[PDB]
């Protein structure tokens, strides 16, 4: 038992740093395996209406924050052996005490940010590596709290769009 849509924390941030990489016009190879997927079709309007969510949510909530995720960046600096160290103490810090939505949100914001500075210098498949860390941390500590607490359709009830 474990509802019917097939949420991924893998697949939820591709899609959600993909957009943010989109935006540039930067063509991410995320999907290396160009071999035409089409097991059960891409009509997943189940976790769409989450997708679109946390997508929208999550851009919102950096766009309230001006100095906070971005100044910090300045301190990550720029490097591929310390740069997978240097993700989980920020990671570590949102989620102290305990963790929200409020706080997933931002965690998602923040990797974002950091797959995206690797492009800046010339390190764009370092996205890739991202959102795996991104993947691998969010359920080691938030799918328990998002799956105990109901699941990824929980937050979309809460945060429900204006009608739809
Ligand atoms: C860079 C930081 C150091 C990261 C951690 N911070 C937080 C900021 C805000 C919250 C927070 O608002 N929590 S909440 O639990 O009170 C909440 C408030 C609003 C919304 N959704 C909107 C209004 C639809 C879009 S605006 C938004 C989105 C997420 C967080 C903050 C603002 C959701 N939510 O999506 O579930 C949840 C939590 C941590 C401070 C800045």
């Amino acid at each position: 038992h474990a509802g019917r849509t097939g949420y991924d924390n893998r697949e939820i941030v591709m899609k959600y740093i993909h957009y943010k990489l989109s935006q540039r016009g930067y063509e991410w190879d995320a999907g290396d395996d160009v071999e035409e997927n089409r097991t059960e079709a891409p009509e997943g309007t189940e976790s769409e209406v989450v997708h679109l969510t946390l997508r929208q949510a999550g851009d919102d909530f950096s766009r309230r924050y001006r100095r906070d995720f971005a100044e910090m960046s300045s301190q990550l600096h720029l490097t591929p052996f310390t740069a997978r160290g240097r993700f989980a103490t920020v990671v570590e810090e949102l989620f102290r005490d305990g963790v929200n939505w409020g706080r997933i949100v931002a965690f998602f914001e923040f990797g974002g940010v950091m797959c995206v500075e690797s492009v800046n210098r010339e390190m764009s498949p370092l996205v890739d590596n991202i959102a795996l860390w991104m993947t691998e941390y969010l359920n080691r500590h938030l799918h328990t709290w998002i799956q105990d607490n109901g699941g990824w359709d929980a937050f979309v009830e809460l945060y429900g769009p204006s009608m739809r």
